[PDB]
């Protein structure tokens, strides 16, 4: 009993250390966009003279967004959308091109890197009002609708979006721009699934020299990362995982691991539900690892 | 009796490996907590550097006043309650003419007009500002061995993020031990200033104390040792915060932490004071910092586990 416990407790600690590393990685975009939101809300917060604390034009705000992309290579992008006439009169900017404005002048910049890496901007006019469901079960405008409805930060499950002519699966990290209790807009950043897959492959290598495999499962059950096969990213976990596993995914409470042994295959399954800063999201790190890679010392002792 | 030697060594190994795993988990949580202030102030730097970066037309990408930059700093304090403060210093005449501001009080300016705001919370929790005029140019060694202006001198010298070992500063009439998280404000390859935020040692101590209560049910202790060997945290004794780890450790321990590779664990077993010590050095992002987590476990607690392990094995 006690020996198996001490071995199991090592396994869980090492897995917990990797959850913490993934959390650090996934909390970073939210902290970045929190900063932009805490600066941009000052456009609508009066100071001692009764005028906004920050008197930045739209071009200066976009400069902040562009600087974010330039100086955070791990972020796929940075984007901001204001409510209609949130901080100025949309109609005065309608028809101005190349600045991220909707046709009616709404402020909707999406900044990302062109082919040569230099930041470019697109208006989000097409997606910001779209409530259509993307192929991964995510509402097209969820990155904006979620902060608007909840007035809190939102991390969005994997969804495909077209970026410079290619389809990129990504997850968004979003914070509302609040002036008092008024939702004025939202600012966010995406991480690509390719980036997060690379993170999870690194994490899995730290567990018994990569003897096992890991999966990162979003709140809707779809795969953010899956070290076994890059082709499964964005798929329902139920379409990759064996019945034993997709069952245990429903047996989970945040921060409490679930530990199981698949008898037919002789491996350990470890499920570590976790959350990310103030986003309220519940993702799950799953570890699948052969018993032999973990319990060799027990085996050695029983050999004596 | 060889078998007994082989069996005991193997039982000890499983215990030793578990504690190493717990130390790695604790280091990973510490890294998560300590990366956060650097990301915040990187955002401040990435906005403020726009005051000197040219746009398409030549004029600067951000035309914001000192008041507006201070509003960004105040907003950071207000909205980041884990942070003790937020502060920024510009080179002389970095983004404007200091002399136009010389003499103006209550805005965080030096006597000569240099921009040097230090924003923190008053007793009512609302942010207030102090100029860093007395510290920004002082290389005096503070009681913890840190230069008074290291928070600025290190980003200036190295042009990269800097995390500073514990140092005391007067805030609101009281001496507070803190560690700063600093980044340079670069326009191109030119240092124009730096921006930073402090965490109090009280905050880090509290973190480590809460974690120690989950290690052998609080029976042991933890410490965090800064790059110069002084205590960032020490769960046993609040009064050692800032003190040399060598002052509270009876072995050769702190000396050959210098010789230990980042992310390599090292046990030091002292049967004489009944202590098992585990050191795990680590770094934080690209700061270059070298801090060490220490776990201290009563030997008798591990001795007791070995007995139960040995017995359970003998029973079956
Ligand atoms: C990709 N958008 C920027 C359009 C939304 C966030 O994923
Ligand atoms: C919306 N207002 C700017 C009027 C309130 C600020 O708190
Ligand atoms: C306390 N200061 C802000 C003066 C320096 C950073 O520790």
């Amino acid at each position: 009993g006690l020996l198996e416990k001490v071995i199991n407790e090592r396994l869980v600690a090492l897995a917990r250390a990797q959850v913490s590393q993934i959390q650090r990685e996934l909390e970073y975009p939210l902290t970045v966009v929190h900063g932009l939101a805490n600066s941009t809300r000052l456009l609508g917060e009066p100071g001692a003279d009764g005028m906004p604390q920050l008197n930045a034009s739209r071009d200066e705000i976009s400069a902040l967004l562009r600087s974010t992309v330039q100086n955070n290579p791990k972020l796929l992008d940075t984007f901001m959308a204001w409510e209609p006439n949130a901080f100025d009169t949309d109609a005065a900017f309608a028809g101005q091109p190349g600045k991220g404005y909707g046709p009616d002048g709404r402020y909707l910049p999406w900044w990302y890197r062109g082919a040569d890496g230099k930041p470019i901007v697109e208006a989000m006019a097409d997606s910001i009002d779209s409530e259509k469901l993307l192929p991964t079960g995510v509402r097209e405008n969820e990155f904006y609708a979620c902060p608007k409805e909840n007035k809190r930060p939102c991390i969005i499950d994997p969804a495909p979006y077209e970026m410079g002519g290619k389809t990129v699966m990504m997850s968004s990290f979003n914070v509302p721009i609040m002036v008092g209790d008024q939702f004025r807009g939202a600012v966010g950043a995406d991480l690509s699934l390719a980036f997060i897959q690379d993170l999870l492959k690194r994490a899995d290598q730290q567990l018994y020299d990569g003897a096992g495999e890991m999966a990162l499962i979003a709140s809707n059950g779809r795969l953010v990362a899956y070290t076994r096969d890059d082709s499964k990213l964005g798929e329902p976990a139920g379409s990759v995982l064996d019945g034993n596993e997709v069952d245990n995914l429903k047996n989970l409470t945040v921060d409490q691991p679930l530990y199981d042994i698949d008898a037919e295959h002789g491996h350990i399954e470890l499920f570590l539900p976790f959350t990310i800063a103030d986003s309220g999201v519940r993702w799950t790190l799953m570890l699948q690892i052969p018993q032999a890679a973990v319990f060799g010392e027990l085996q050695q002792l029983q050999g004596e």
